[PDB]
């Protein structure tokens, strides 16, 4: 297992890295501190986080004490929904930048397919509760995200929630001038996403899987929802390893070729696990963690499922 996979814009992106959704910004400079100690090379971020200011605080700092250098980084964000208009792409990529202290980005995905109403609020409602959308195409969007590669502030795009039939709109997008290099998508044992993975791959996509570990802090959780870090036959499995259920969870990913991006942040848990490098699932144990499936959604964007561009409607 080599720690980094080789993208279509020439660059390497690390297998593992880190997650910051729900980390709290009072606690998410020592977690990111505590990931680069130990190894991680890759952070996960994003505008709507409301932690990039604090993610930063951490990047700078061991670039300042010269644990890694700038080129041994791999920083990824996302455009935010409400900003899916070209004339708020750059203006979004620059308060990211801001925030996270970095003269580039390694990665900048479109963070959901659907474009919302530009404004203050995250989720723009209408009176009657439904989510207010924009009608910039998505296509016009990628024209815009290929823009910030040729003014150096990003080395490579790509797309995050697209569906199989979206991300081929761009793929034949008239005059697509770069390819997107990540599609970053929901991927762990009961959504195990075969159909997307194989036509991103196919493509020279690489996936980066979100949620490996089931997200159990996501603000919607119900006492009856399937917990992958409680389920007894993963916990077989990684018992077997002498591992972690959550070191499984996140080897099985690494192993199908994909980047995966667990979140936490305990630093015994950050440093737990990045030592996922020492092991090896059996072919035997990749299917049977397969069989698992279930189609079962951290996050299905519950609020936007009349959008245009809902991407969950579709098979994959
Ligand atoms: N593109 C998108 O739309 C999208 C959507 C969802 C997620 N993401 C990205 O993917 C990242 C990961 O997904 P996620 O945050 O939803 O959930 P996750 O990584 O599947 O799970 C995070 C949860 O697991 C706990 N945890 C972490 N390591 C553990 C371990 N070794 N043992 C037991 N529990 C452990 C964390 O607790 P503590 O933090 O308290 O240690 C936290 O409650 C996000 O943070 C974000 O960066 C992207
Ligand atoms: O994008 C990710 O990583 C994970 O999803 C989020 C992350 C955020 F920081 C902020 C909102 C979301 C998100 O998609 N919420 C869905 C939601 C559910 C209930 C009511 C309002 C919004």
């Amino acid at each position: 297992m080599a720690s980094r996979i080789l993208l279509n814009n020439g660059a390497k992106m690390p297998i593992l890295g880190l997650g910051t959704w729900k980390s709290p910004p009072g606690q998410v400079t020592e977690a990111v501190k505590v990931a680069i100690d130990v190894g991680y090379r890759h952070i996960d971020c994003a505008h709507v986080y409301q932690n990039e200011n604090e993610v930063g605080v951490a990047i700078q700092e061991k670039l300042r004490e010269q644990v890694v250098k700038r080129e041994e980084l791999f920083i990824v964000s996302k455009l935010w929904c409400t900003y899916h208009e070209k004339g708020l792409v750059k203006g979004a990529c620059q308060k990211t930048l801001s925030d996270l202290k970095l003269d580039y980005l390694d990665l900048y995905l479109i963070h959901w397919p659907t474009g919302f109403k530009p404004g203050k609020e995250f989720f723009p409602l209408d009176e009657s509760g439904n989510v207010v959308p924009s009608d910039t195409n998505i296509l016009d969007t990628w024209a815009a995200m290929e823009e910030l590669v040729d003014e150096g502030l990003v080395k490579a795009i790509g797309i995050s929630n697209f569906n199989h039939l979206q991300v081929e709109m761009i793929l034949n997008k008239p005059g697509l001038k770069y390819k997107p290099a990540v599609n970053q998508i929901e991927c762990h044992p009961y959504l195990t996403q075969e159909k997307l993975i194989q036509y991103c791959q196919s493509k020279g996509i690489v996936v980066t899987a979100y949620s490996p570990l089931g997200s159990p802090d996501r603000p919607w959780a119900k006492p009856e929802d399937p917990s992958l870090l409680e389920d007894p036959r993963i916990k077989a499995i990684a018992a077997k390893h002498n591992k972690t259920t959550a070191q499984v969870l996140i080897r099985f990913p690494m192993q199908r070729n994909l980047v995966v991006i667990p979140k936490s942040v305990t630093p015994e848990r950050i440093a737990e696990n990045f030592k996922v490098f020492d092991f090896e699932l059996s072919s035997q144990d990749m299917t049977t963690l397969l069989s698992y499936n279930r189609n079962w959604r951290v996050c299905a964007l519950l609020s936007c499922t009349s959008h245009k561009d809902y991407p969950f409607h579709e098979e994959f």
